């Protein structure tokens, strides 16, 4: 294949494998264009995923090529792509505050002036 | 590995491959503990394969070994099982009746106006 992706080095690809054995697979759900299921791995793991696997400005994986993914450990069948997110039902919406909200309204509270 | 089932020789492959480029695959739909899909076999196809693979009593084709069915040169992703029918939901129950049903009655209702001696 040619690795398209980071492959991992021995040291990581030993490190890592340790895991393999505890990474747990969701059932499949679909709906009109794809099929769907998540991976979880063991937080463990985490800690010895290399970081340039990872995005510093969330804490969460980048986007992992197949090849990549694989080298985890991560195992199952053909044709699944690794993608970041997943929006809900068109009907539901999502909503955040940042829990300091009054801080900033507080800040912008006297700004008027 | 090798083989599971009854591989076709190099005529019977050769005869049945010509017709690969037609074969149909619907889109996969499933219900609870399955998913399921189908192929659509271009006829003139089912005339060239052999006759072993066919239920003599249907003419339909019997089950398919996956060896078998790759063999006819349908081509799938893995764990595909072949099965011969989807039963229906289970409040629906099937019957039939041979078109000469009447051919048997006619033979009973006789053959007890003959035995019909005990006298």
């Amino acid at each position: 294949h040619a690795f398209q992706g980071r492959k991992l080095t021995d040291q990581e690809r030993a490190r890592v494998l340790e895991f393999q054995d505890s990474i747990h697979y969701s059932p499949r759900y679909s709906d009109d264009n794809y099929e769907y299921r998540h991976v979880m791995l063991p937080k463990a793991m985490l800690k010895v995923i290399p970081s340039d696997y990872f995005n510093s400005e969330v804490g969460t994986l980048r986007i992992l090529t197949e090849d990549e993914w694989r080298g985890l450990g991560i195992t199952q069948s053909l044709g699944w792509e690794h993608y970041e997110c997943h929006a809900p039902e068109p009907h539901i919406l999502l909503f955040k505050r940042p829990l300091n909200y009054e801080a900033e309204l507080r800040a912008a509270t006297a700004a008027a002036q």
